[PDB]
């Protein structure tokens, strides 16, 4: 028997559907800063998307754990161009944000069914938002201040290219 | 500048693709095993899916090496329904000979046009593809023998949950 | 089912037997040579008639890999004698050229088929050849300088007998 | 100078090329358990292959040793279908016991000729035969047991599987 | 016996003295970067010097084991000046780009002629010649990026000095 | 700015360009040690034409430590052709004792000029010249010891061989 609603589950699966999305979109970022020849921010955007894809797969377990299934949509064709190094980055921290807000639905919807597990699972990624917002805000940072200067950013294409 | 042909680079970024879909297919058959109660099949699964991933990136390393650049399109929504174990690996089967004719395809296109590159790297998946679509045959023709006794699915379901 | 034609699995059946035969041609080499105290020359052909068997398991393996099946044919005898040292090398030689014509035509057979993933097995054997054909030559060649000097044989004789 | 008579010499080289057929016949069993699908009996008949082979180069030695000489003979075509499993190891005890009968031949030939060194040399030979026949009528003795249930013969399969 | 025919026997010793002069081109351009200062891009070359007798050598020996023999031919004076650091590594890669088709031509060659043993051989040679042209695309797009920059040229000539 | 007189440079570049031809010229023998079957001696000659290198680099590294440059000229065709082992080695050791009369103009050219840098510079080539002619007269009177013997010239093939 499944002891989440269908309502929470619908939730539920829609998340994992927008974490996959979340991957494909970073990768469709990394191809952007390949071609661009800025193979450190590709390569930090490749790390990015498998750390998508975990999410994804919490969010997979969860639903079985509670006899709810996951069922995949199809995932939609990321932008696979932007204006610059900055415009990306900038992409990326408005997608994070709103994943956080995605994910604050079904908190509050879990919440008001009074499905106390879910709400509790959910923790991990009301923590993990945050860390993932600032990291791409202090990334931002530090391109406002190198201010186009080649010098300062291959020295960031080559810090953001040793992410493990 | 790129060279390799626009029309080389196409099959390459469309397989790509298709690898990125054999990937996301071979997670909706865990989505499945794991809602019929598999869960050694479904790792089984969710360990082909990340291999698939291994294809894609093999793909798009190639493309760049070669001065083109990857554009990643959306992607179909796969079945997240099958009528049994069997039947979910008699479609991987079929899925695998489809993607070993795909990878063909651009071989003869390749050679066509004398794109020895391309026909070398190309060499790597022809031979995986045999080994895949031999893994997939080997497990069927076990569950062809087993003619659903639950105690060899059992044994079974254990060994591929061990798949490294 | 079957993913190699009847024809190319008639072909790498037919050259499997060939390799178990010669095995069996080296053995006898080996009685020639242990008959006339030539006991290194004689662990050579021994360790020959080994590595002939790696070859047909290769082919064993592929083509079950493949979905076929092997057939075992008789052993037609070998010679069992030789007219000296240099006569039953130059048979071993004409014998390897023999056997990399037969993979050339397995080769432009699978090719004429398309079956792309033959071609690329064979270009194992292919490369093994080129090895196997020089190493004969090689020592057709420290024959020819040594001349029936036995001083200098009982050194060839050590050395091959040193062969691992 | 030979120290053994012809007529030994002559009931030696014809038990290795006995032992060389053995060896192929062991090997036509792998590719019909192969064919079936049973990878393990396969393995376990490469192996006896690979042993029977050792036999062959045992009487091998010997020959040489007291002065004869080797002659390998053509080798026929062994059977490669069976009925099931189990006659295929019912062909193997059977074969065996006659490669045991040609033994006590040859050690009552050389007993007749007091040729105590032959003699001795085959006791080797009868201990291990005794051995040779344990452990097929072993495997009868559960595939008897086994009654053709499918979930015990693979079990079986898969212990055979792991002979060293 | 020479094996390979005159005309492949002749493409092949004519790319084995191309090689040659490719490391004499390569040592040379270390020669201006000595000049000019940049002992870490001078240090790259003269490794990527070391490299091309690398080639040369794995061409002569496949010579030599299809029983043909190397004939060094007179080694071209190459120039010894470039106009800056981008227009060196542009001539490297255009001279790559030649190298790379001259390998093609001897591999067209190979395969009219059905010398399959040199078509498998030259496969090494098309993988290795699309790293060597993409690693100096990868150097001529990091200098773009520089524009002339001093201090990014510093990191850039510390860079291709750590080459092993 | 350069501080050795220009005459001294291009006596010093002179010599580079020497120590490379004798490079090449050592490869040519090996390519007729190879040719006449003597794979030793062809490695000697290998190794040789390494060391040789190493020499041509003593001087590039020399010259740019005094501020001068290096201009590599063209390379003459060498010979490819003895009349036999002994005719090899002895054109060795007329070579090497035609380097080290060139070593001594240099060092008289340098010490006329009272450049006690490179007259000092040069000690290690007048000594390491001894060494290079005394280990082919080493070679020299070992083939001479041999008279023909292929015997003994198969022990100094594989003597030769073993040079690290
Ligand atoms: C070099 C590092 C490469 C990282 C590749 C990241 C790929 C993410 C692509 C997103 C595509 C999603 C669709 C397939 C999902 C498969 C999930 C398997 C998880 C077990
Ligand atoms: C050193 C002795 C070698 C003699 C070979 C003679 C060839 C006769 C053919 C007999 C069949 C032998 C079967 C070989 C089995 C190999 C199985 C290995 C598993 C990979
Ligand atoms: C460590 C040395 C630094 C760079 C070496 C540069 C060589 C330039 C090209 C030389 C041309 C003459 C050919 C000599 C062939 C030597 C063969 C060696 C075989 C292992
Ligand atoms: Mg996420
Ligand atoms: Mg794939
Ligand atoms: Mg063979
Ligand atoms: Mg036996
Ligand atoms: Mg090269
Ligand atoms: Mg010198």
């Amino acid at each position: 028997m499944m002891v989440i609603s269908e309502k929470v589950r619908k939730a539920l699966n829609d998340q994992l559907n927008r974490e996959i999305y979340s991957s494909y979109l970073y990768l469709s970022m990394a191809t952007y800063f390949d071609a661009e020849g800025f193979k450190g921010f590709a390569h930090w955007m490749k790390k990015q998307a498998q750390e998508e894809l975990t999410h994804a797969m919490k969010f997979y377990e969860y639903i079985y754990e509670r006899g709810g299934r996951v069922e995949l949509e199809a995932i939609e064709k990321p932008p696979s161009n932007w204006n610059g190094i900055k415009d990306a980055f900038e992409a990326a921290l408005k997608h994070e944000e709103f994943v956080t807000q995605s994910i604050y639905n079904i908190l509050e919807l879990a919440s008001e069914e009074k499905d106390h597990a879910t709400v509790s699972f959910l923790k991990w990624f009301v923590d993990e938002q945050v860390e993932e917002e600032d990291q791409v805000r202090e990334i931002l940072d530090l391109l406002e201040k190198a201010n186009g200067q080649m010098s300062v950013i291959f020295q960031l294409d080559r810090y953001l290219g040793q992410r493990e």
